[PDB]
């Protein structure tokens, strides 16, 4: 593999690579809300709520939870998850939740109405959703999606994107670390010859695209210390039952 790099040939998909992306693309796919008709789909949320406003919260929280269960529903949908122990797919999930929510939403960003599009039908604005009860973090997910404007990603890419996300080999309590690095190193793999195979015109693709990783780490985390400033102001009962399982 590291000679071909030499020689300078960029590898494309081994065949077992094919069906590995192939899965996780289905999976994508099967539980992304589009659409390929998200946008013909989506219902721009007024622009006086959200103008932590309760109201705009009260938005977000009603769709949270079918977007956690659509999260869930993916990581389901790959087997490699499947082999590994109930306490270890919790602390994975829990890990990535947010991380694979606002790629999801960055992904619809759209530079007309400067609009995130969320669960596939709510068009949201940088002011509401931060309004909501996001702050800073919607602006992180929104100059995220900005930016992932030129990297023109396909639901492969996004795909892959989540399944490496997901396979975080390093969240707290994790009993399988060695097993979780090797899934993961396998789906970088696959999604690097992906990449390959796309011959994307931008420059330096591949470790652009991984800064981006390194990017929706933070905001999980910038999100997990939102939340805590919600608890304090919107009453628990605010807060769906799943949403909460989640994040405390
Ligand atoms: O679009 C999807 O499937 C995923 C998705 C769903 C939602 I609702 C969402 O907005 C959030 C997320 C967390 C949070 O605490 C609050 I308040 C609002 C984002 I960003 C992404």
């Amino acid at each position: 593999e590291e000679l071909q790099k030499s020689i300078g040939h960029k590898p494309e998909p081994t065949d077992e690579e094919w069906e590995l992306i192939k899965t996780v693309t289905e999976a994508h796919v099967a539980t992304n809300a589009q659409g390929s008709h998200w946008k013909q789909k989506r219902k721009f949320l007024p622009e006086d709520i959200g103008q932590v406003d309760l109201e705009a919260f009260s938005h977000f929280t009603k769709i949270i939870t079918p977007a956690i269960t659509r999260v869930v529903d993916f990581a389901k949908k790959l087997p490699m998850f499947c082999e590994l122990p109930c306490e270890d797919q919790i602390i994975l999930l829990k890990g990535c939740c947010m991380e694979i929510m606002s790629l999801r939403a960055a992904v619809r960003y759209d530079p007309e109405s400067e609009t995130l599009t969320l669960n596939g039908e709510m068009a949201v604005t940088r002011g509401q959703l931060k309004n909501g009860g996001l702050g800073v973090v919607s602006d992180a997910i929104f100059d995220l999606g900005m930016s992932l404007s030129s990297f023109n990603l396909d639901d492969t890419e996004v795909a892959l994107l989540q399944a490496v996300l997901l396979m975080s080999s390093d969240r707290p309590g994790l009993a399988c670390v060695e097993r979780i690095e090797k899934y993961q190193d396998s789906f970088l793999l696959a999604f690097e010859h992906y990449i390959n195979y796309r011959k994307h015109h931008v420059t330096h693709f591949w470790p652009k695209l991984l800064m981006k990783v390194t990017d929706l780490r933070m905001i999980g985390a910038c999100h997990a210390s939102r939340f805590l400033h919600m608890k304090v102001e919107c009453p628990t009962e605010l807060f769906p039952p799943l949403f909460l399982e989640v994040f405390e």
